[PDB]
């Protein structure tokens, strides 16, 4: 099999803006997760060829990863924080759907998600 094209990170036609919440999502939330020991499987799109996962994109039709999120935040791709939060949720959910409870990778996703939710509790109010 082949890999699909990765998710877009800019789109002229998609409404986009900067908000202080989205700034916080990049500067604090993404940065804290990116540097965590458990970040490595989630720092780029799943490469189903190199990782030998020929069923991955048979099961997962809405892929998402932190590399894509980082680029989207750097490009001010989002209209609001909720759109960015939804991308993180998709990334975690995909891991839980494709794998099994207790799997090494699921336990890592669960730890990152816990940290994510802690950091998102301190999301400042919007301007
Ligand atoms: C067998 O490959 C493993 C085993 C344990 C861990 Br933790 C990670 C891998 S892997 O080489 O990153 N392959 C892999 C990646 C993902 C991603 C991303 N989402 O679900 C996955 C499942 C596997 C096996
Ligand atoms: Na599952």
């Amino acid at each position: 099999g082949s890999n699909p094209p990765p998710p877009e990170t800019s789109n002229p036609n998609k409404p986009k803006r900067q908000t202080n919440q989205l700034q916080y999502l990049l500067r604090v939330v993404l940065k804290t997760l990116w540097k965590h020991q458990f970040a490595w499987p989630f720092q780029q799109p799943v490469d189903a060829v190199k990782l030998n996962l020929p069923d991955y994109y048979k099961i997962i039709k809405t892929p998402m990863d932190m590399g894509t999120i980082k680029k989207r935040l750097e490009n001010n791709y989002y209209w609001n924080a909720q759109e960015c939060i939804q991308d993180f949720n998709t990334m975690f959910t995909n891991c839980y759907i494709y794998n099994k409870p207790g799997d090494d990778i699921v336990l890592m996703a669960e730890a990152l998600e816990k940290l994510f939710l802690q950091k998102i509790n301190e999301l400042p109010t919007e301007e």
